[PDB]
């Protein structure tokens, strides 16, 4: 099912939903992959994350024009890390409206990243403000709280069984919580469970550093963060 296109891999998770995977050689971590989503919303395309680099992101757009042949109406990025906003200049070069958490845009220059042109705000219940996320269609953006970072957001797709956890959620067989450098060890547990409650009917949990998994990935991440909470 994994379709190869250039330096990336593409997999169809559902009708109108695809997963794009880019690879990067972290020096002390081997060849680490990162996943994003491509959503066909009627006559337009919605992108849920970029690749590691500008070059890999332009390969994503070339795949969209090749396979779907529809304009990319908007692009959301889940937090300010290389695997998520590394291809921001590639999306801005094609005049694609980019959206991110307001904190992610404040943090992007601190890590050498191009901030998104629009900033998302959120209500007290973690859901995105409709004034900041216009015409998102099926995209349901949810802020579960500080976890993997302090700005990580999640996205769900209506009409589908799919909810995207980004780097907050790891697969049910993960032996660790991944990159904990920018993590909130206290709220990670409650944030992982908040993401599971925001999308209760989503049994296909997609994430950045793992293949799509069931909802056991949510509880396994929460239990892992439960022990991380008491170790700090
Ligand atoms: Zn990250
Ligand atoms: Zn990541």
């Amino acid at each position: 099912s994994d379709q190869r296109f250039g330096d990336l891999v593409f997999r169809q998770l559902a009708p109108n939903v695809w997963q794009h995977t880019s690879f990067m050689d972290v020096p002390g971590f081997g060849a680490v992959s990162s996943n994003g989503l491509i959503v066909k919303d009627g006559e337009r395309v919605l992108l849920v994350d970029t690749a590691w680099t500008d070059d890999q992101t332009s390969q994503i757009l070339n795949w969209i024009k090749q396979e779907i042949n529809l304009p990319v109406a908007l692009a959301v990025v889940t937090h300010a890390h290389q695997d998520k906003m590394g291809g921001m200049g590639a999306l801005h070069a094609e005049a694609i409206p980019t959206y991110a958490n307001a904190l992610s845009n404040q943090l992007a220059p601190q890590e050498g990243m191009t901030a998104a042109q629009h900033s998302l705000t959120f209500a007290a219940n973690g859901w995105v403000d409709p004034a900041t996320a216009p015409n998102f269609g099926p995209l349901r953006v949810f802020y579960p709280g500080p976890g993997h970072t302090s700005d990580n957001i999640t996205v769900g797709i209506d009409g589908t069984d799919i909810a995207f956890g980004g780097c907050l959620i790891k697969d049910s067989k993960a032996k660790s919580l991944g990159n904990l450098g920018d993590a909130d060890t206290e709220r990670y547990a409650a944030s992982a469970r908040a993401f599971g409650a925001a999308f209760p009917k989503a049994n296909t949990i997609a994430m950045s550093h793992s293949a799509p998994d069931s909802r056991a990935a949510i509880t396994h991440t929460a239990r892992m963060a439960d022990k991380l909470r008491l170790e700090r």
